[PDB]
């Protein structure tokens, strides 16, 4: 009875006050404490050693209290801890144990979700140091780590990295490393105000499954020249992806170093997202070094329906090897994306591209094939000389382009001098529309500049949609490039006044299995005979031509040249025209030259 | 001790009853009230002046109580107020202060979320009046408004507008106006049973960022002839969009006035949504008048993967100007959408179109370019005369169509008499498939009816997939339309029995930089000579032709006409055929006429 | 005063302890019980008849307690019941009443949501028996069922079917049957460890609207040879769909019987999902037997942006009839999907296809048309003989393919002997890219094997991207197939060494409205005349040819054959070439044969 007042005011008080849901006689006879025990928050562990609550703030290190919360819920089989709204909770010290080797602050645990409604901020303890805010490994060595399963971070809250710069290039910084992560996700959270290597990483070298990042925001996560490299989300487990997210940088350094997403394992996706101020959109890469959990192949890779303003390359494809393992990249789709290179001087950032091959130092280890690039839009402003639909800078075993709209300086490019890629199965369908923004800016340049060691089993069907008489050629193959079993065509529309349409500096268009067609101007002379009369070319450069036809009107009454032509063993063209009256004729005509097509 | 019983039964009672989470000795020693204070609902403010709870209902105006809740949580740095399930909460009066000038009911506040689980209904106080249910402006003048940040409305609940009609055309009605809104969203909510101007508006004249509408339903939000205009979601801030929503109207008036989405600023999207019973799908428009927050350009605009039955136009493109500011629309992608015009009489609703240009009174202020329309399906029933893939009714600086399937009356249309658009960079790739539904319905009509002032730098590659001999022509250019630096082709498949394939009423196909090809029937007569012998056309209408070839078999044994033809200065065609036996020959042949292609 | 202590410890205790939110004098004066009554969990009904809580576990049947919870919340107008984390709740008995006839365990009720955070497991009571875990019908006969409205199942929890096999083929097993379901959804849930017919079904024979499955996982839901058939999600109401889900099977039996999704009513979608280990991706089907709620037509059907490894067919199209009702399928889009047939022996699973027509026993009842298949990737390993872009095994009224990349054994296939489909409006645009994986594996096979009763209003534009000289032909029509009003072309690239390109075993290419072109080798002999001289074919098989042109170079100096040719009534080709010196000439040339193109 005095006992009772004391019990009630004690910490066991709520366990003595009875409750039945809505006065329902059929419901469980409980105590208030039992209903309160259905939820848990940071407030339930944010206390001094005497149990008195501590208010968070800039002079309070909340880390041990959040850890205690996570540890405790973990011991009961899991649940969701709320990080309350209306407060900022500062983190002020490293964690201990298995996450120490990852510079971890907080250790995540299986089945323990965090509902971040308020704000998590890093204290100046972390200035110029490494850190990884949330870590799901439980060992300093990931190979000896257990898994993290069924861990979800969500809510309307914020992770703020406090604006501190990296102290040294070699340091790493992360928001969430799920670790060897199975059914883990981040949803709704804003990550902001940092200089970090990543915001979120998913999986570890192929170990993991079903990890996702959805409806998150990533804002200003690079701020210094010390930051060596940044990729906002690194996807290193299969069956995993990024969807409906927003990424934004404002630093100059971001334009040169930052990528929004890494897809590095099979059945991974990047969709429906908006990117601004980044160097790169996504790398789609199989690293042999990361092939332990899910094999040596990256397949079923999807980059779709994204919106981007970048300064470098939108999608970068690659693979590589180690002494003992070969990585392979195949079965990739890149579709529906609308991308522009932001306003910048030519050459002021890494070379602008929709697709780049990919990635490395060396360019003779890649195995990339069965890639489909379809129904995308790409735009670079007219002054950006270093803008291409594809910069094909390393070996390529296949990539197919259909029904894209590319409006930039080059369609296919690689720098001469540099690498000599071996190219197979490059398909550029006629349904790719080449825009006009760069018209008149192409003096000395080849629209398709095929600076390769070799090209085989490839299709390039060039279709202009406006004039550009500044360009040197539509497509040029240097003498060093071998060409075989390929189809190269230049549609005549908008080409009438071009000196060079297609150029084969080693006369590669003569190969037995090269199928070509392109316009050329040809001078022809007839014999004098009245009636049906042959016309022959004055030059002897057409031994390769299977047929040609006129692309010019005949201003004459008294005669007509042939509508169509074949060739002769000496390299002349020949056709039969008609002299109404006799006389030797001499004409200049625009022809479509054809070989095996 | 008597004191104690009184304290417990008082409103401070729960602050005297102790609690420790799950009896954990390491947890905070709290009081019951502290744990209860972790959440908040409408019940905590829905009380009379003596603090007694009030039951909601049709005779109770809940507005002041919800406002008090919002105001209070706002003062503590935010949180989420629950609008409880199992109840309908009626709103019965206008709000006061800054929202008064917007006819506001409730004022939203920064960081204060609403979890609407029950139903919010408008009382008959609002019949025939304006209203805006939730407003995020804090001033009657938006230019002098502060921002609304981090405000999210979500849950399984409902906003019901009570079915009341507008009282006057000039009135406005809205569900949620976020205002100058940054990181605000609506998720999961059903808006139903109204006559309103909008359901949700995002941003104000470019001010705002990261505003989204996801997984909402909008059902029957137009019901009268007084409603002047309706757009369900108006997106007026950048980096913002609508995803995975459902829109449905059943009113006849909706078919003539209602649009599902307005995208009016850069980096905005409309995706994955289903629309039924609306006039229009989306406007994608840069209004110079709305250019204050985010500049004069709408770029990176995405309409993708939607499903729609509409009565008018699916996507409408536009821009305009004011005295002092010019709006520009560019870098737009429209992809993956499957759209049909619903069953209706011809001309019974605004003209059916997949794309319309856009929007206005005047048609000589627009600057629209770099638009890609790809991989969409469109269908209108055979009786709908007023159905087009594009109604091109105002100036166009570019739009590219690739790999669509359009099955309607017209491919390209504009009404004669009306506007005289100036058209640049219209590209219709050969990979657009023209369906057959309207075959036999086209008497007196031109499949591509090019009723423009001029066309330049344009491509129209016509490819039929079935016969339609009812049509007057595949493509017609009236004499008033200038044509230059363009490519116009008509594939011969399904065209053998057509009198007219392409028609140039001003002989525009003769221009120096016009590249054309199309079938025609030509009568030819030979000279009598045995052996190789010329054939010439009887008409002199072919001065423009660079080459032609036969599309007809030769039923003769004793002779053959030329397989290919050139022309002569008098406008005749000429080729060399072969008389096995001499005689003057006279034949009718179907030729492919070609000019510079 | 003694009374008071007793009241407090009683179940009414919390109704005597006062509370006011955050000590706010303006808030409602409540009691603790009122705030607790804002939420509800399974703990509030999981009690013995004396009200003492029961711990769940493998020897406790939780079913009656969950039912009581649902029943109670239902009586108050709805709300959300939590199934608590950290516990597994076993289900051990059938439900009663209306769900008995559906082998129901739990009955869902309108407006009553379930937030499944822990795990729901089936007890061995259910081994070898039928069951449907959650049922939304309220009558044994669905035709006499009321509706289920506004019922959502969500959270991070799990439904585990306990691994039990089916006891008999004829049994059915389901996770969630919403019933006649309007605004119902499942979000976030993992369904695992079963042998079931379905995981979720939405709607009943067209009755229902706005039902969705989002962000769910379905893992290993087939495990035995007794299971007759499995479809993970069956969508049987309109305006409904599956988005962003993950599906995975590991059983051999799944490879032969299992489909991820059924879309069976209008305005339904399947998007953004990842499938592994299934026989089939989706059926898109109008069954006349299911046409009661929403009519006889399935229209606006979308399968987009999915990722799949299957063993059979990706999308299957169909319709059918009953005595009294005809089903129709139209307005379908299949886009952006990246799909491969998994590693398997040829013929070891149902025939691999991107598209199959569809579905049935009979093949002469279907009405499928206005289907667009665009911008997809498909791959099958080189050893899979039974792999096709389309297996066209029943009547087809239209399907359009544009800008896909198909890398498998056949492009168009149907088995000879078997069905004789009537085919209309099959369009295969030239922008479809045919891959090379199966090169050299095609001995005795036709790349397009047109084994149909008839083809009309169809387009097949064949474009190779590499050589395959193993194949018998690019396209073959047997004599039994009628062909009319169609366009069939074979581009010459990579075809120079092929004996047969296109083959018409009944000489169907001669039809009046057949438009064709393909390469052929032809032997020609000239007359002896010096000068312009005719060359004629030695064979008389070209009565159908309207023109031909050379695809071969001329190795001769003293003469040239014609660049172009027509024909003569006896079936010879003829052209005019040039003898510099006279003599009879005899040459073998590769020509492009053309008819009406
Ligand atoms: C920034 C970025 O992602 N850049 C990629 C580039 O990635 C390579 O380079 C980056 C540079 O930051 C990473 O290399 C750094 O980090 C690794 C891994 O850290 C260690 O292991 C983790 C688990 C632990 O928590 C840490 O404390 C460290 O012990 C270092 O080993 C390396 O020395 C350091 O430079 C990246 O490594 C990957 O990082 C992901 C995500 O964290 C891990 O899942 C992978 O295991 C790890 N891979 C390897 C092989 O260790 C490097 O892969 C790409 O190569 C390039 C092409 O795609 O694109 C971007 O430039
Ligand atoms: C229904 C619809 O959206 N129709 C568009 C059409 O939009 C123009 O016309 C509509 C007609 O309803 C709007 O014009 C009406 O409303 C504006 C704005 O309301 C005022 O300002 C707001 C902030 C405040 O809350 C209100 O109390 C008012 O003070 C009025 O000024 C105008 O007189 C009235 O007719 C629409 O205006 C825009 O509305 C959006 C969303 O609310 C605001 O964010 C914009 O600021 C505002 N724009 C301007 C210039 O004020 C008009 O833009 C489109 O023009 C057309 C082409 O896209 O498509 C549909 O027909
Ligand atoms: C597994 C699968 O979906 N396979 C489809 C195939 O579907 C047909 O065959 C399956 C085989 O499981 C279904 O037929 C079985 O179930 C129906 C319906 O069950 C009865 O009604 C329900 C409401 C009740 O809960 C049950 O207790 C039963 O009374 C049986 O009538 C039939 O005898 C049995 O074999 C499927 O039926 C459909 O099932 C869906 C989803 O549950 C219901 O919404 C439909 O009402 C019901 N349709 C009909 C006509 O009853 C059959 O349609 C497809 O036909 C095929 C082509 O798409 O693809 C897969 O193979
Ligand atoms: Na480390
Ligand atoms: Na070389
Ligand atoms: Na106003
Ligand atoms: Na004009
Ligand atoms: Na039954
Ligand atoms: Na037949």
């Amino acid at each position: 009875p005095d006992q009772f007042r004391a019990i009630i005011e004690s910490p066991e008080g709520a366990g003595h006050v009875g409750y039945q849901y809505r006065r329902n006689t059929g419901s469980t006879m409980r105590m208030v404490s039992d209903v309160l025990d259905e939820r848990v928050s940071l407030w339930d562990f944010h206390c001094d050693p005497s149990g008195n609550v501590i208010q968070p703030g800039p002079n309070v290190d909340s880390r041990q209290y959040l850890q205690a919360a996570i540890d405790y819920v973990s011991s009961n089989g899991g649940g969701t801890i709320t990080i309350p709204a209306g407060y900022t909770w500062y983190l002020g010290s490293y964690g201990v144990g298995g996450i120490a080797g990852h510079s971890g602050i907080i250790q995540l645990r299986s089945n323990v979700n965090l509902n971040i409604e308020g704000r998590i901020h890093l204290s100046p303890f972390f200035d110029l140091k490494p850190f990884q805010v949330f870590v799901g490994f439980d060992n300093g060595d990931p190979a000896s780590s257990g898994n993290l399963e069924n861990c979800h971070i969500y809510g309307h809250g914020v992770v703020d990295f406090g604006g501190y710069e990296f102290g040294a290039s070699s340091q790493l910084r992360n928001g969430v490393a799920f670790g060897r992560s199975y059914n883990c996700s981040v949803t709704g959270i804003t990550f902001q105000n940092g200089d970090v290597t990543w915001a979120i990483t998913l999986g570890w070298n192929g170990y993991g499954s079903n990890c996702y990042v959805r409806k998150c925001r990533f804002i200003n996560l690079v701020n210094s020249s010390v930051n060596a490299d940044h990729s906002t989300v690194y996807v290193n487990c299969p069956y995993s992806g990024v969807e409906s997210c927003y990424f934004s940088m404002s630093s100059s350094f971001a334009r040169n170093i930052a990528c929004s997403v890494q897809l590095h394992q099979h059945d991974t996706f990047y969709r429906g997202s908006t990117v601004n101020g980044y160097c790169r959109g996504a790398y789609v890469v199989m690293h042999a070094a990361e092939a332990a959990g899910a094999g040596s192949y990256a397949y079923n890779m999807q980059v779709e329906n994204n919106i981007a303003v970048i300064y470098g390359q939108f999608v970068i494809l690659g693979s590589d090897v180690t002494a003992t393992v070969s990585g392979h990249l195949n079965d990739v789709i890149v579709s529906g994306n609308i991308v522009s290179i932001g306003e910048r001087a030519a050459f002021s950032a890494p070379f602008g591209a929709f697709i780049d091959i990919g990635p490395d130092g060396a360019s003779n280890v890649q195995d990339i094939q069965r890639v489909l690039v379809t129904g995308n839009s790409f735009y670079a402003p007219a002054n950006i000389t270093d803008s291409a639909a594809i910069t094909l800078r390393a070996n390529l075993n296949g990539c197919t382009f259909i029904a894209n709209n590319f409006d930039c300086r080059y369609m296919v490019y690689n720098a001469p001098g540099t690498t000599s890629p071996v190219v197979q199965n490059l398909v550029w369908d006629k349904s790719n529309v080449i825009g006009g923004t760069h018209a008149n800016q192409r003096a000395g340049q080849n629209l398709f500049d095929m600076q390769f060691a070799s090209v085989v089993n490839s299709t390039i069907e060039v279709q202009l949609s406006c004039e550009d008489l500044s360009m040197f050629s539509c497509i040029l193959f240097p003498a060093s490039c071998q060409l075989s079993y390929s189809k190269i065509t230049v549609d005549s529309a908008w080409t009438k006044s071009m000196s060079n349409t297609a150029v084969f500096e080693g006369n590669q268009q003569a190969g037995a299995n090269v199928y070509v067609s392109y316009p050329a101007t040809v001078n022809l002379t007839s014999y004098n005979t009245q009636g049906a009369v042959p016309f022959f070319s004055t030059d002897t450069n057409y031994a390769w031509v299977t047929s040609a036809y006129s692309l010019s009107i005949n201003e004459n009454l008294d005669f007509s040249p042939p509508a169509t032509y074949t060739n002769k063993a000496n390299g002349q063209l020949v056709g039969v025209g008609y002299n109404e009256i006799g006389g030797v004729r001499s004409v200049s005509v625009r022809l479509m030259l054809q070989r095996q097509v």
